[PDB]
């Protein structure tokens, strides 16, 4: 008896339910099913003990503001966050001090191949960079080097539409038929590639068309975060979906947590052709397991799978036998992501000239972000308690950290601030992945090495999370080479023309790795196959999904260069930047 | 406590190595165990000797950071001085 | 304050105690040209920041570019930010590496945060005592030859003599 | 032993599998002139010992002057002297840094004894798997191009084919 079943309590699922309920809830039965006991999916926010106003974002953490003309940036996120009255804050990528001429990220550290230098040394002191770069690749930071490489391949490539980019040929082959690493191998020295990877964003086997586009580096680039953590966006949506007044289904029955969609079967019924088989689950300390028993069976007219690739692969359905869908589910790679948080009693890094943003290294820990002091937050406790985040996604480093999961759990210690507030045995939160003592000792040693210290204060708390197991499979997706991702983006929203199953989410979007990707796919599918108008808060100027190139782009008509003088000027002046 | 012997001078002051140490110990002892007022020339704003911590500082209550933003700014800008 | 005001009270004449040059009267050199001769190398005070390659100590990458005093300030902020600005009562409650700071000797605490060459550099180019309480040795201020000191024209012994004379 | 004697038993012809040069027949160069191209630098195998300044890895002072294989031998003796000469049963009982060696992955154990640049050097110039048991990855032997290997003249697949043929 369900008009719409929505599978997945991530941002795309929750947004879809909210929209459909606020639009057609008075005459349509809409239910949202979530595998686990937690709403948010890959948005996941926690506060460690002692850090009540410094959120640890174990999943997504920031978004780019909408441009003035509302054509660029993460417009959907920005305006949706405006619409739901969630409070946003600046997500700093560097120092604001000195308030006269802010250092920005210029003093943030690099430790590569046993050498120490700071970000400003890519341009101020290129002799310090320990990569044997070509004479023409010196004098750029990694990001700027990628911009240079992209203009070398095709000037102004980043400023072309996706449809034009899918028609650009380099060295006699279309760019979308190359993997990123293969294309770079042709234009950039091996030491160049090594430099961009190590000091760098990118995936080596992903489509060159979506990896090549790069922008000039600027620590002045603005990012926003939610004060309550990015998970406040899906939670709010869920909260506002179950509180829409009226409707066939009562608010408190609209969200069905701890339901794993086991399968979708086709029923002979014309009115409700989908038979959804759900397995009940229980979640203990962030780990979800199936509750043994019967399958709940639900009947639905339409189904929205707001699910990443691995999740779709774990659902059994004859729908997936469709040749197009069978071919194009594996059109995206899944990138594993890992995060380590360490809480300290003081921000030892502030005395080193470090404020925000990341330091980078070729040590397994890869990157550390400086994430904020409790006392420097608005309405923050009078405590110097501070947070450091480390993150890596690269396959080669993963085995290292994977070996450190076994052993005694890290127990931390009750910091002075928490004395007679928290228990000593609750200082390290219980999480799906429970950080071991060995992992914390080794992370602390690598952090110490990176900062060129003998000894740093020990962390009093820690959190490790891996985005690698089921159902997520990974942290984000990337288009593979040799796939017409422009066409897959449009079709995957409604993969099988006959059936009334839709697929939304970040996995098969243009904006992969962003909440914007998930929101844009969901909103387009809603406007296109559910008939909902565009929201008032959503500008018309913003294109949700890129228009595709023609299905036949073999021997395509020429691309007429719009204002080539401006493009060539930009490209040459960028080159002057390095020289 | 029983006896009426006092010890003054730089040796057991806060301001060791300075004439200020010696003067501050002497003046405090005079104001405290001899009852002399504070001199007219001596400002009231000046603390002669630092107030002690509690005798039991084992497991002490937390220190509430007064204007941590200013302290952290000073510390970071000092670091920039070297860089 | 006591010395300054007592010297005012007894009408003893004070003078500036210079720690460097006042010339050229436009932009005084201060102590910038004063000499160091360490490990057989010659350099001037200004070379700690202007020419750190001249310093013949194998300092850590993060300890370069400071003079000895500033290096001590950096070390102190590393241990506890703003430590010098705390009251003695607060400083006696500050714990570092799981022990109260007043239970460390200066040299033992520095050994944990500063390279051996760093310690050697601060001693040689430097103020401090190695077995004294870290709580009273660690507090340091940013170096400045503009820091003002006073002396008595008749010598500091004029203060006790005067007192005896007036007693 | 099994391969060698089984190949003897089935009368399959074996040949030397060379790992370097036999010329000049007086003092064979062996593998000493074979090439390395790492981090944009070119050097030959003999330069690990003859010209260690050519190696473009910032190795610890105590890790210089070894080729990758010999560096692994040194690392293994550092962890437990003569480890390679112990039986598997003894090796499964050897504890390092308070944990049995078979509970470590290779990369985790090396991280504790060898610099990051050392590990990078052994991987790049090197045999090993980073998440495999340290007990089976750590054992290493002194490098020698004089180490003898055999191949089958008809290719190694002649061994199973012959067996099938004789079955
Ligand atoms: C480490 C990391 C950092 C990130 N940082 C950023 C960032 O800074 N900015 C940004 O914009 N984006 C970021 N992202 C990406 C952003 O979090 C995601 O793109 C987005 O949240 C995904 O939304 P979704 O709805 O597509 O999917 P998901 O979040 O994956 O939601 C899918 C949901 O479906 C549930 N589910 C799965 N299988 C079933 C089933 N069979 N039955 C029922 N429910 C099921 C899952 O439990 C989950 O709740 C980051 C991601 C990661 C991993």
């Amino acid at each position: 008896p369900l008009d719409v079943a929505i599978i997945g309590g991530g941002v795309s699922g929750t947004y879809s339910a909210w929209r459909l309920q606020e639009a057609q809830g008075d005459h349509q039965r809409i239910q949202l099913f979530e595998y686990s006991d937690r709403i948010g999916g890959r948005l996941f926010s926690i506060n460690l003990p002692g850090l009540p106003n410094v959120v640890a974002e174990v999943g997504g953490m920031r978004w780019m503001p909408a441009t003035k003309d509302n054509t660029g940036g993460h417009v959907m996120v920005d305006k949706l966050v405006g619409e739901l009255k969630l409070e946003s804050k600046n997500f700093p990528m560097g120092s604001n001090l000195p308030d006269k001429d802010p250092v920005g990220a210029k003093d943030n550290l690099f430790y590569l191949r046993g050498e120490r230098f700071r970000l400003r040394d890519f341009t101020e002191a290129p002799d310090k960079i320990p990569y044997k770069l070509a004479w023409s690749e010196r004098g750029y930071g990694p990001e700027d080097l990628q911009v240079k490489v992209m203009h070398n391949i095709y000037p102004g490539f980043d400023k072309l539409s996706l449809a034009e980019q899918m028609q650009v040929k380099v060295f006699g082959k279309e760019i979308w038929r190359y993997g990123f690493w293969d294309l770079l191998y042709r234009v950039l020295s091996n030491e160049g590639y090594q430099f961009m990877k190590d000091a760098g964003a990118n995936v080596a086997n992903a489509s060159a068309v979506t990896q090549l586009p790069a922008t000039e580096y600027s620590d002045k680039t603005v990012f926003l975060a939610l004060k309550k953590g990015f998970q406040a966006l899906p939670l709010t949506l869920a909260k506002r979906f179950a509180e829409v007044p009226g409707g066939l289904i009562a608010g408190e029955q609209r969200i069905r947590m701890n339901r794993r969609l086991a399968s979708v079967q086709f029923s002979d019924d014309t009115e409700y052709p989908y038979r959804l088989h759900f397995q009940a689950t229980r979640t203990v300390d962030g780990k979800t397991s199936d509750v043994p028993g019967a399958e709940e069976i639900i009947h639905a007219r339409q189904v929205i799978l707001a699910l990443p690739r691995r999740s779709l692969e774990l659902i059994q359905s004859p729908l997936f036998d469709d040749p197009w869908l069978k071919e194009n589910i594996d059109s995206v790679l899944v990138q594993s992501a890992f995060k380590l948080f360490l809480a300290y009693e003081q921000p030892w890094w502030r005395s080193q000239g470090l404020v925000a943003g990341r330091s980078v290294t070729d040590l397994p820990i890869r990157q550390c972000y400086y994430m904020g002091t409790e006392c420097e937050q608005d309405g923050g406790e009078k405590t110097l308690n501070s947070l450091l985040m480390a993150s890596y996604n690269d396959i080669g480093t993963v085995p290292f950290w994977k070996g450190l999961e076994d052993g005694a759990p890290f127990e931390g210690y009750q910091p002075k601030s928490l004395q007679g507030r928290i228990d000593a045995n609750e200082v390290v939160p219980k999480m799906q992945y429970q950080i071991s003592e060995e992992m914390v000792r080794i992370a602390q040693r690598q952090v110490t090495s990176l900062h060129d210290q003998i000894e740093l204060p020990a962390p009093y708390s820690a959190v490790y999370h891996a985005w690698d197991a089921d159902p997520f499979g990974g942290g984000w997706h990337e288009w593979k080479a040799n796939y017409r991702l422009d066409l897959i983006i449009q079709r995957m929203r409604h993969p099988v023309q006959e059936q009334e199953v839709y697929i939304v989410g970040e996995a098969y979007s243009y904006g992969q790795g962003w909440v914007e990707g998930a929101l844009t796919t969901a909103e387009s599918t809603l406007q296109d196959f559910f008939g909902l108008p565009r929201p008032a808060w959503l500008p018309e100027a913003y294109q949700l999904l890129p228009a595709p190139a023609p299905v036949d782009i073999d021997n395509p008509p020429a691309l007429a260069c719009t204002d080539c003088k401006k493009t060539l000027t930009e490209v040459t002046e960028f080159a002057y930047t390095g020289i």
